[PDB]
């Protein structure tokens, strides 16, 4: 005689159930997904035999399924898995991601919300998420996986956090240094232009990152040098799996410095020639949010044994990327990206991401995609990103967004920006916790 182990549940950080089993009959255990598609990218689905088919149902199947007993060997019932997700935040973010996808016309949209201090994954969502309460064979038109961890992209100008962090950390510039930024330069044998044409502009270091000057980024990166720049790429976790605890995580791709060509250093600081996942991208800004200490993100908070005893997941080791002073200085600078100016001069690239009364800080991203037919960049196909911190003066949440080639803003207005989706999510996070509420920053001197 077999005594079957009962499958454990999957719950969010507050024990709100995402997946649980009810007993029924044809002896038939039926998996329940009360939220339908809610976080199904993470949770996954069940197979005909009641074991996991994909997602965490599959990757944690041994934990969740337990071991059948016999009569004597006692049945070891499945343990319950406690995720770091907050279902309230997941539900709002997942809805907003879907409508940002409909409104922008992007091929796909994804977003990640991390706790600023611990790096725990509070929300991880993509558009078009499948429904694990329905048979997977009817859902070829749905997203069955978890692109936020599986599908890397070239960061483009969201990668400029690395250059900014390195020039401040090594004492090579300051936010208010007045620079002289030509409209193009030749570097490493190639020519780099700014996304707008201009003669020599007196951007401050703040303005180089606030206006996203490719040329200004590269001039500053020349002060850093290849070795210190590459070292900082690695400290930020790029090119390495985070170990978040989800199946199918990609490591991204960073060319090691001993394989660089003459043009590599002219490309990497502006986010071309390397790739990262949305989670890695968001993890970078968490380092700066956490006063320079990167905590690799985790989605498994704890497991609860059948006797009800809870064991917390072990916290990952810290990585000191920059000093606390550097991190605080970088957060303040990135406030310029969301700064509005009717006269244009002191406006960053993402003013719609700002939330009045809060010190929102972040960075817009644009990156050309690669044309499969030529092995060369598309002229007009982009990954659009936004990464930000709520808030600069008191980091609580880190939010990362990617839009795959939108035709409009995330809210449907003309343009291509992901900044309004950050506005919606960050502002909602502030209001729902009743977070309580200087002079304008100088991006462009005389
Ligand atoms: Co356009
Ligand atoms: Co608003
Ligand atoms: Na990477």
């Amino acid at each position: 005689d077999v005594q079957p182990a009962a499958r454990g549940s999957i719950v969010d950080r507050n024990n709100d159930r995402l997946a649980f089993t009810i007993e029924a009959r044809a002896r038939q255990d039926l998996r329940q997904y009360p939220g339908g598609s809610l976080a199904a990218n993470v949770v996954g689905g069940i197979d005909w035999d009641g074991h996991g088919l994909l997602g965490l149902e599959d990757s944690l199947d041994a934990v969740l399924a337990g071991t059948d007993g016999s009569v004597r060997h006692k049945a070891v019932h499945g343990s319950t898995v406690v995720l770091t997700l907050d279902n309230d935040i997941q539900f709002y973010v997942q809805q907003q991601v879907q409508q940002a996808k409909n409104l922008s016309g992007a091929h796909n949209v994804s977003a990640v919300v991390l706790d600023a201090k611990t790096g725990e994954v509070l929300a991880m969502a993509n558009d078009n998420t499948f429904d694990p309460s329905q048979d997977i064979g009817r859902q070829g038109d749905k997203q069955l996986g978890n692109p936020a961890v599986s599908s890397p992209f070239e960061p483009g100008s969201v990668n400029k956090i690395v250059a900014a962090s390195a020039v401040i950390e090594h004492g090579l510039s300051s936010p208010d240094e007045v620079l002289q930024v030509p409209g193009s330069i030749q570097m490493g044998g190639v020519t780099v232009h700014d996304a707008w044409e201009h003669g020599v502009m007196p951007y401050t270091t703040t303005g180089v990152f606030g206006k996203s000057s490719n040329v200004g980024t590269l001039m500053l990166s020349q002060r850093v040098g290849p070795e210190r720049y590459y070292d900082m790429l690695r400290k930020f976790g790029l090119g390495q799996r985070t170990g978040v605890g989800l199946p199918g995580e990609s490591a991204g791709l960073v060319p090691p410095i001993d394989q660089w060509s003459g043009s590599t250093f002219a490309n990497l600081p502006i986010g071309q020639g390397l790739s990262m996942t949305l989670l890695q991208m968001t993890g970078m800004y968490q380092a700066i949010a956490n006063d320079g200490v990167r905590v690799p993100p985790r989605i498994i908070k704890a497991t609860v044994a059948p006797d009800g005893s809870r064991t917390e997941e072990p916290r990952p080791d810290d990585i000191r990327v920059v000093s606390a002073q550097t991190a605080q200085t970088v957060r303040q600078m990135l406030r310029a990206v969301v700064q509005r100016d009717p006269m244009g001069y002191q406006q960053g690239t993402g003013p719609t991401a700002g939330v009045p009364g809060y010190q929102m800080a972040g960075k817009t991203g644009t990156a050309q995609q690669i044309n499969p037919g030529c092995g060369c960049y598309f002229d007009d196909v982009y990954w659009i990103t936004f990464a930000g911190i709520a808030t600069a003066d008191n980091p609580r949440y880190v939010i990362g967004i990617m839009l795959d080639n939108p035709a409009r803003n995330s809210d449907g207005a003309p343009g291509h920006s992901a900044a309004p989706l950050f506005h919606n999510i960050a502002g909602w996070l502030m209001q729902r916790e009743n977070v309580p509420l200087g002079p304008p920053l100088v991006l462009q001197a005389t």
